[PDB]
C-alpha cells in the first residue's frame, strides 16, 4: 500500500498568474490548447504571462477532443522543431493527454506507443525512462483529473488505451475556477459525474488506503452536495466541484480505477461522448455489491448514509435529477449488439480490471452491459 | 494557496520489508535509531533487510529525544567518515528530525545552522539548495508528522527553532505500526494529542486550503474517535491514529502550524516533553476564536458538532479523560513568572505566528500562558 503525489497544486480565482512565477527568463516553453481557451481569451492570458516571464514561447491550438494515437504522432514533429523545456496544457482531459503523450516520444524517442500502450494487462508494456520536460496542467473541466494522474488515455482504433508512469503526472497543477465556470452544462454534468465514478472506484479498489479514501470520500461527498448547483451556474459550486475533481484525480492515482472505467474505455465508439461512466456506474456498483459490499458500506457510512443500498439509490438519484440518459437512448440494440462480446473480452484485458473489487468473467462485464442497456 | 507531498508513504503491517525495496547492492546506507528501536528489535530487522539488499551499511544508535545543534554537530563528523548516499530514520519526531538536520550539514557543509535556523520572522533565513542525500524516515510514535514535514525542530540554548525546506522532506515514510504498537501509554497520549493540535492549527491556519483542510479533518476526528482506544493497547486504533499522525503530517506541510507550535517551540525548556502542545491547545483557540471564530465553525461542522463552542469542549474533554496534567503541576510559579517575559518576546519572533488566523501581540501570548498557569 502506497501514497503519493508528483503534482504541485496552485489554486484559486487568478491562479492562471502564478505561471509567471513557474517559467524563467529564456525558458522554451510551449502551450497546448483547446479551441475552447482560445476562443474564451485563457490563451491569450497565458501568453501575456510568458510575455512578462521573458520566455522563449510558441502556441500549438485546436486540439482535438478524445485524442488518437495518429493525433499525437501529427504534433510531434512541431515538438521537435520547437525544442522545448517546459509544456503547458491548456484544457480538458483531451488537451493534459495530448500533452503527456508528446511528453513520452519526445523525452524517449526510443519508445513507440505500441512498446508502452497497456493493450492487455496479459502482456508487458515497457516501463517510462525519467521524462526531462516540465509539464503545467490547466484543467478547464471539473473534471479527469488528468493534471495529477500518471496516466494519458490515448484511443488505437477507437479504443482507449492508456500509457500509465508516475513519469507521465504534471509537474504543476493550476486549478483556476475561473475557466470551469465556462463548461457548456452537459460538459459541467458529464465531468463532475465523472468526478463522483473516480472518487467510488479509488474507495472500493482493491489499492486503496485511508490516505486516498480521505480525498475519495470529500470529493464524493461536494458532487452528491454541489454538482447540481454547479450544473445550474452557481460560481461558488464551480469551485468546490473543480477542487473536487483534483481531489478524485489523487485518489484514483494511488487507489487506481475500475469495472467502469474499464467498460468506458472499450465502449469509446459510443457518441456522445463522456455519458457511458455516469450510466455504467450503478450497475458496476450492484455487481460488485453482491461479493464485495464491505467498502461500499464503508463508504457510505463515512458520507452520513446507512449503507451501501443508500449510496448506491442517491447515484441514480443524481443520475435521474441530471437527466443522464439511458444507454438504449444513445445506441441502437444493433450497433450495441454486434460489439457486445469483443467490447466484453478487450475490456476483461484492461488493466483497470486487477484493481476491482470483483475479479470479473468475461460472461460478468457482458452481463453488466447487457443490464445497463436492457435497464429492465 | 499550494498543496504539495514530496514523500512517497509506504504503509501496512510489516511495510518496514519496502527498506530491502528501496536500496541497491553497494548502496552506502547510515541508519539512525533510538534507543527503544534498537531494544525492540526494530534497528536489527531494518540490518536484516540492508543486507538482504547488499548494501554497505552502519549504524548510529542512541540517539537523545528534543535534539539540540551540539547534539547534531557531535555526529556531524561520523557522517562524514561513512560517506552515505542515504539516511534511514528509525524512531520518533526526534529521530527524523537529527538525520534532517545532518542531511543539510553534510549536503551543504558551507552552511552553518545561524545561516539556515528562523531565529526570528523579522530576520531572512538562507534557503537550502539541492540536497541529494536520500532519506527514509520511519516513524515510531504517532505521532510528529516529521515523516513527510519540511521542517526541522532544534534546540539552542534551550529553545526550539526550525529550519523549513522542502528539501528536508523525507524521499520515503514508511507508517508500519507493528512499532507504535510498542508506544507506553503517554507516549501514546502525548504523540496523539500532537496529531489533534497539528490537525487543527493546519485546518484555521491561514495558509488553509480544501487539499489540506480534508486530510486535517480526517486526522481530528481519527484522534477524537479513537486515541482513547489506542491508548488502551487497540491495535485497530494504534493503525488509524498511525495513519491520522500522517495524515496531521500533509495537512500540516501545507497549511502549516500556528500560535500553539510558536508557543511550545519558546517552552521547550520546560520538562516533561510532549505535554505542553496539548496543555496550550485550548486556550490559544479560546484566544483565536473571539476574532476568527470563522474556521472553527466550519472545522467543527465537517467534524458533524454544531459549532466553534462544542469543537473546544470536546478538545476540554478529551484532555480531562485521558488525564492530562495542567501546567502548574510540571513548572514552579518561581520558574515560569521568571521566564514568561522573554518566552512571550520570542514566542512572538516565531515564523508560526504569520500563520495563525489572529496576530497576537507580545502581552496576547504573555496572558495565554499565564491563563494557562493559573488554570
Ligand atoms: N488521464 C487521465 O487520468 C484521465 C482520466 C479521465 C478521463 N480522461 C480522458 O479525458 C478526456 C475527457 O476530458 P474532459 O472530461 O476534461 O473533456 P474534454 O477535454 O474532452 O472536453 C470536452 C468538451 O468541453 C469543452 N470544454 C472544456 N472545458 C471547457 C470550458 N471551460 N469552457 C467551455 N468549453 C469547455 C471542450 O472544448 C470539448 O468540446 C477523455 O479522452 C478521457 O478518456 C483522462
Ligand atoms: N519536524 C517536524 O515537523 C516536527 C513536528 C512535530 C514535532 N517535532 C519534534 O519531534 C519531537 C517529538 O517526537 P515524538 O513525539 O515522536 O517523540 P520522541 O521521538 O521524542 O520520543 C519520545 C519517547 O518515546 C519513546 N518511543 C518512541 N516511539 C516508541 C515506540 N514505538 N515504542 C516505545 N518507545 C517509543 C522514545 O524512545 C522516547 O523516549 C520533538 O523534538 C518535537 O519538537 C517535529
Ligand atoms: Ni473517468
Ligand atoms: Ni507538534
Amino acid at each position: 500500500m502506497t501514497f503519493f503525489l508528483k503534482t504541485t497544486i496552485l489554486m484559486g480565482r487568478g491562479s492562471l498568474e502564478n505561471i509567471k512565477k513557474l517559467v524563467s527568463e529564456g525558458e522554451r516553453v510551449l502551450v497546448f490548447s483547446s479551441k475552447s481557451m482560445d476562443r474564451l481569451g485563457f490563451l491569450k492570458e497565458v501568453i501575456d504571462y510568458l510575455d512578462e516571464a521573458g520566455a522563449t514561447y510558441e502556441s500549438i491550438t485546436g486540439l482535438p477532443s478524445e485524442p488518437s494515437i495518429e493525433n499525437v504522432e501529427e504534433l510531434l514533429p512541431k515538438v521537435k522543431d520547437f525544442s522545448p523545456e517546459t509544456f503547458i496544457a491548456l484544457g480538458g482531459g483531451s488537451v493534459i493527454d495530448i500533452s503527456k503523450a508528446l511528453k513520452v516520444f519526445y523525452d524517449a524517442p526510443e519508445l513507440d506507443f505500441d512498446s508502452v500502450a497497456i493493450f492487455s494487462r496479459f502482456k508487458k508494456a515497457q516501463p517510462l525512462p525519467k521524462l526531462k520536460t516540465k509539464l503545467i496542467a490547466v484543467p478547464s473541466t471539473s473534471g479527469a483529473g488528468s493534471e495529477v494522474s500518471a496516466a494519458t488515455v490515448i484511443k488505437k482504433g477507437d479504443i482507449k488505451y492508456t500509457i500509465v508512469s508516475p513519469e507521465l503526472c504534471p509537474n504543476y497543477a493550476i486549478l483556476d475556477p475561473r475557466l470551469p465556470e465556462n463548461m457548456p452544462r452537459e460538459v459541467a454534468r458529464n465531468s463532475g459525474l465523472d468526478v463522483l465514478v473516480h472518487a467510488i472506484e479509488a474507495y472500493v479498489s482493491k489499492a486503496s488506503t485511508p490516505f486516498s479514501d480521505a480525498m475519495a470520500v470529500k470529493a464524493a461527498r461536494t458532487i452528491l452536495e454541489k454538482l447540481e448547483d454547479s450544473v445550474n451556474g452557481d460560481p461558488t459550486a464551480r469551485e468546490e466541484v473543480h477542487y473536487a475533481a483534483t481531489m478524485a484525480g489523487i485518489a484514483f492515482l494511488n487507489g487506481r480505477l475500475g469495472l467502469v472505467h474499464a467498460m468506458s474505455h472499450k465502449a469509446a465508439w459510443i457518441g456522445p461522448h463522456g455519458l457511458i461512466n455516469a450510466i455504467l456506474l450503478p450497475y458496476v456498483m450492484e455487481f460488485n455489491m453482491e461479493k464485495a459490499r464491505e467498502k461500499y458500506d464503508a463508504m457510505a457510512k463515512e458520507l452520513g448514509l446507512s449503507n451501501a443500498e443508500e449510496l448506491l439509490q442517491k447515484v441514480k438519484e443524481l443520475n435521474e435529477r441530471l437527466n443522464v440518459p439511458k444507454l438504449s437512448e444513445i445506441v441502437s440494440e444493433e450497433d450495441f449488439t454486434s460489439r457486445l462480446d469483443e467490447m466484453s473480452r478487450k475490456a476483461y484485458e484492461d488493466p483497470l480490471v486487477n484493481f476491482n473489487p470483483v475479479e470479473p468473467s468475461v460472461d460478468d462485464i457482458k452481463n453488466i452491459y447487457l443490464r445497463a442497456f436492457h435497464d429492465w
